[PDB]
């Protein structure tokens, strides 16, 4: 028995089904308890700190001073962006939640009247607080205690500390408008990667769409709030030239503002106004 | 219970089914309202500007002057072409429409008498205008306001502005025939990538066929109208050596002409004459 | 409701089913009309010229003279072989036909008495003539008119013309036996990639098996007749040191001979003698 | 007959199903006999030693002294991390078990009262002992007897021994807290890769999720107990500057402690407390 | 009609099903006739010679003397290992058989009493002889006659011959124990790649698992008997410094011994003793 024409399948969907899946995934978040949501947020912040530690080491390897005289920072930023996007798989496969992707899904669930306003506020607040706690706890308990980013003062050995120092100094000397714009550019890629895993239901789609999206915002110099929380806190721990005021006021607050603006307004409102009738037709056919 | 011979599947189709899917996807566009189509076009232009900002930064990293003395522009153009093709996934997963892919699908729907001429004209006009608006709005509100491409005048720091300046000067000193030929070569790859996502219905097919196609036209020096709108407008904003007349007359108008010629004539008419009887047999079996 | 053991699938087949699919795909070609087959052949030659233009530009970028003093031609040939294999996807997704893959499938359909001899001759002749016409038409109307491979005489700018010149001079100074052997080595990879897309029915199989096969013959220095038609004609257009006699007699005729020998004899006759009883059992079970 | 809308599939699952699959896979381990479990553990340790030999050779190739003066150790560590992750596929496709992944699955099966404490202890002990035996047996019978890492004393030829020596000296001069932190960071990636293969049921998911995870911990400098057993034993065999006391007390014992802490506590307890009600609902619906 | 939860699939299997598939695939080989098996073995040896020619050219490109002064042999061996693993797809998609993978499957079919001893001996003998004949016939009729590896005596042009000469001299100066150990390390990867294609039934699994496995043994310096037959015979043809006695006694005989030992004993006996009861339960449920 020979097979000539096998069964035709597909693992992709259209934009209407992807919007409906996004609204359903966003409205499922408001039904968990506070401790379940908090533990998920802490785990996701810890995974972000894990992959950003691995990225800092992989980038600081290519920040060797003789190579840095020839190529500058190009290979270090490329290898950082190459090895960072596994954090998306770490978060999605454990079922945890991060604030940056929530700014689209839970907000569009709020637009479709699936989540009330107080439930929306507590979901976003618990998500941001738990992501912060997981990021700083990985920054101290693994990254600081392993001594990987310690200043060792010799130029042929200090490329890990020098890469962390130069990255932390670069992302702390923007103005307010510049940091808001870079954070907007980051969270558009992040929410699009959430749309990618809601659309493409295979392992190849999951791995490589979010690989190219997360690598793309990483090499662009765009600003991610949870990654910046980890990076600026481990920079403050190992005594980089930045200040606590510089890290929290000059980077973290406009990064939070720009990430929320890109999630809730730049992407959430146009997609809601494009696809709300399809969610209406989906909800009427279930009655 | 052990499985020795699993169920045989396929996620690909033939050329006849791919043509029929292209005509159906093209004729669905003329049934949306004007504001739905306009919002989709603005979102697609914004995504093009997003990924082209990320590509300009990733390419300008490898345009460092000591590396530029050794390798020229090769690594910068390669890294640009590597990080650009995620815009296709950004456009297809949100259900938005871009003019360059529309020049094949809506035109072959017009050839098969599925779209009237006035509907075809308003679909193409609204698509081009919305793509323009989204591209210039990302060029100003993110790219210009973040200061990423500002001339900083020091040769060890100015590689982002110098890469944008050299790219903008290169794509503005073609003659008319040269720019039309390069735009034809671009839109053939673009419409083939649209055929790829109409044929290969997995995440791997979606990601990597359009990766290789879009990278291929990006490294070839071929001219894309929406990408050129973003690039020449952000070049005009940060005071590159190009002129407004040079950008709009010497590049953008022959790029528009060559892109439409490749979409509607070079690819649309041969595929229509090859496969119109299969669309006839498909439409007769639905009666 | 939780899923622990999902449905077991497969997207691959055995050698018997792959042979039967090859004979069926080969015998479908003799039932198209002459103009349908001619338009498909012209489109496939045009796609080959498209991807070979993109490969020549991508390779000539890494043929920069300061990099060429250090690495030679290695990175240019690697980047050429990296960016060439998208032509296979361009040909298969539009349903067009190229002569090199036809030398296996239509010949094994002739061995199984599915195609008569005159039908076989007109299919192969129309395929070769249309592939030639599409290749030279892309060489003139896009590649020559865009000025991408023009001799500009300055050594820091002339790397595109110099790469085309050195490639065209290398593939024109073989003897007859050497060119026949390299063409045999090329068409074995080409017909194996046709077997790969007949066996592996996903997007990942389609993209990456023919990626590794086509990259493998491209970096090996093996000779492809349609790619050589494009390359030697664009080399003759931009006034490379080669002669018309050298291009047509010293390369193109032994490349045609070696490609047909590898398709019809080296691969077609052993696979026919191995698997003809399985095609007999397949054809008897349909009665 | 044309197919326009194929059958929609998925090869991924949610976090609840992934937790349930993890608990089931962990509780299946306590039902094998002692010799079956011992042979599986010996095979897995042998596969780890195989892929780490291949990684040491691939890394020592790029540790050539003239390249080492320019780039340092960056390309060697990158090529090591590139070629190491095939060990995961070697272990999963033969059905063998490694201690590092067991510290999550069997421990969460113990938390859900599926495994008794004495059965848990003998499973973990037999796993660790067999993994040790397989690693040292590959270190002697293949790696030492092939002479690949012998000190040959000439600086242009000694890059394999020098890479093994520098790696072994680097991972033996940590303090206790540093080694525990790096081992925690390793086993979080390892247990996440186990979650990846429990979630993504295709070949692409299997290959590339664990590729990016295992490459990520390899380039980060994180400490894996079985890989360190192989590496420090082959370093002791070929007379690297390290001591037996240094290898066993300064690296192997805190690596074992940190790997068990990351598997059982950092990842097992939060996932258990998040998802134990879903395992309760799964187990009640089977009655 | 919108799809929210598609049908859950999987393309992977467990270790028991993979063992059963291996025993069935191994016992199918003893039912072919002698000429069918001989033609399959000759085709597989020819494919090995094809991909090893392409690998020798791709590696000798990066063996350019100015690059060789900086990086040594690292990039040449990496590019060789990158472009070699397409031979596995060439062999599996045509249904042919190679000796190295047969040493596991046919031997475990012999352990399960599915193949008699004389049938086992003639299958292994015909496989080895046909693989030899195909390898030497490709070495002469394509590789030698194309002149690609001819000594041209000028150091800026002789990198192909110099790469072949240095590889052939390296793999001929091992002792007996060293060559046996390296051959064992090779055939473990080869038989694991056979297990990979028996387990992962997609195109992505087929391409990339055997890509990473075959690249891993290629960059490790492990010894493959059929690849060494091709390489040492083309080295003897183009007058490399090696001798016929050195090639056949110092490399080929211990490579054959180590490959058979790794296939039949190191991997076949533990997997047989682990999984023979599952094959018993599979065979009893078919009665
Ligand atoms: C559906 O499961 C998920 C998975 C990922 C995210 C997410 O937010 C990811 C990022 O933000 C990120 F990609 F930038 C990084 F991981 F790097 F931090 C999420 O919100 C939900
Ligand atoms: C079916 O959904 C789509 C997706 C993409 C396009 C498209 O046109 C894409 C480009 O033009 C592009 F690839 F060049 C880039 F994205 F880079 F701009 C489209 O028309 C329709
Ligand atoms: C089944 O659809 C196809 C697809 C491709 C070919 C083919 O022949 C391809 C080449 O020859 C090639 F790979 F070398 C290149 F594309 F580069 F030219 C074919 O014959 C039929
Ligand atoms: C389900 O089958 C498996 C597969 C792999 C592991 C495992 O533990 C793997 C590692 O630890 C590793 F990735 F670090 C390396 F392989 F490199 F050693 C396991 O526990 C169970
Ligand atoms: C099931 O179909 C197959 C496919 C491949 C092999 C095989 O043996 C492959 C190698 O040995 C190899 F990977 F090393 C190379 F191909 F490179 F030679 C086999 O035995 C059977």
């Amino acid at each position: 028995k020979y097979v000539l024409d096998p069964v035709s399948i597909k693992s992709v969907c259209g934009g209407e089904e992807s919007y409906i899946r996004c609204v359903e995934y966003g409205k499922k978040k408001a039904h968990y308890s506070n401790l379940n949501l908090l533990a998920k947020a802490i785990l996701a912040g810890m995974f972000v700190g894990l992959c950003a530690h691995a990225s800092g080491i992989a980038g600081g390897l290519f920040y060797y001073h003789k190579l840095r005289e020839i190529v500058g920072a190009s290979m270090s930023v490329f290898v950082y962006g190459f090895t960072f996007p596994i954090a998306f798989m770490c978060i999605i496969c454990t079922g945890s939640d991060l604030f940056t992707g929530n700014t689209l899904a839970v907000t569009m669930a709020l637009y479709e009247k699936k989540v009330k306003l107080l439930d929306y506020l507590r979901v976003m607040t618990i998500s941001l607080f738990g992501n912060y706690v997981g990021a700083v706890s990985f920054a101290f308990f693994v990254s600081y205690l392993s001594g990987a980013f310690t200043n060792v003062h010799a130029v042929e050995k200090n490329h890990f500390f020098q890469f962390l120092n130069d990255i932390a100094e670069k992302k702390v000397h923007h103005t307010f408008v510049e940091c808001v714009s870079l954070a907007v550019g980051c969270n558009i890629f992040v929410c699009l990667a959430v749309y990618f895993v809601l659309t493409l239901k295979d392992g190849a789609g999951y791995v490589f769409s979010v690989f190219f999206a997360v690598y793309a915002f990483a090499i662009a110099g765009y600003e991610h709030i949870i990654a910046n929380i980890y990076t600026l806190n481990i920079a403050l721990m190992v005594n980089t030239k930045i200040t606590v005021y510089q890290a929290y006021i000059k980077n973290l607050l406009p990064t939070l503002l720009g990430n929320y603006i890109a999630g809730a307004i730049v992407l959430g409102l146009p997609l809601y106004f494009i696809y709300k009738e399809h969610y209406y037709n989906f909800e009427r056919s279930k009655r």
